[PDB]
């Protein structure tokens, strides 16, 4: 049975505006700003954008890669697509 969300965690993530966008649920580092309550922060690949989230927005990768993991026009979603599959934990500072 499902969990709740944890740092490590490999997503699609749903923002307003934006196609569903591999993305993975990120650790906080020390000393770095803190989302608001019940928010995860979200790391978008291929963009290397945060935002912060609600898991009604969080769809988990395995299941929904069928659905969501096709090529995009939009900026950074291809991109995005090799991070997810090839590296996801890598450091893309």
């Amino acid at each position: 049975m499902p969990h709740a969300f944890k740092p490590g965690d490999l997503v699609f993530a749903k923002m307003k505006g934006y196609p569903h966008w591999p993305a993975r649920i990120d650790d906080i580092a020390d000393g770095a700003v803190k989302p608001p309550p019940n928010k995860y922060p979200i790391f978008f690949f291929g963009t290397h954008e945060t935002a912060f989230l609600g898991p009604k927005d969080l769809f988990p990768y395995d299941k929904s890669k069928d659905k969501y993991g096709k090529p995009n026009k939009r900026k950074g979603f291809n991109e995005g697509l090799w991070e997810i599959q090839n590296n996801p934990h890598a450091s893309y500072s």
